[PDB]
């Protein structure tokens, strides 16, 4: 079941699990919650969500609580601030440091609970 999109393979749960549950799934199919790189992937994946809400691969790393990618993609602040949700990430609750695909918009990203339970999206690269 898993989606084909510029050299990548990308699968949408059926079950929706925590922030880390979900990630040790991905790790377990040789996969990683996914990054966002580009527009056109921002996209792909706002359009397959199809408005329903999804974990990606958004958590924050350092004292300063930076954002960054699981699968080790360096995060770029400027190039992704078009990516959020107006007002996110806002921390609510103080408590608020994964993030997941919520508005079906390119402004799409929200920073919610790692503890939540939601659908998510693994994505594994196509190595030729
Ligand atoms: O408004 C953005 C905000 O939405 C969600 O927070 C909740 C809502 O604002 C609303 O239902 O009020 C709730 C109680 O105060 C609040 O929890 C979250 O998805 C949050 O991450 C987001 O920033
Ligand atoms: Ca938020």
């Amino acid at each position: 079941g898993w989606k084909y999109f510029k050299g990548n393979f990308y699968y949408f749960s059926l079950i929706p699990k925590t922030w880390y549950s979900a990630e040790q799934f991905c790790v377990s199919r040789n996969s990683h919650l996914t990054s966002v790189t580009s527009e056109s992937e921002q996209e792909f994946l706002y359009k397959t969500a199809g408005g329903l809400i999804y974990w990606i691969g958004l958590t924050k790393a350092g004292m300063e609580g930076d954002w960054s990618w699981v699968d080790d993609t360096p995060f770029n602040k400027v190039q992704s601030a078009r990516f959020w949700i107006p007002g996110e990430p806002n921390n609510a609750g103080n408590n608020e440091h994964c993030g997941n695909i919520k508005a079906p918009s390119l402004q799409a990203w929200n920073d919610a609970p790692c503890d939540k339970t939601f659908l998510f999206i693994c994505k594994r690269p196509y190595v030729p």
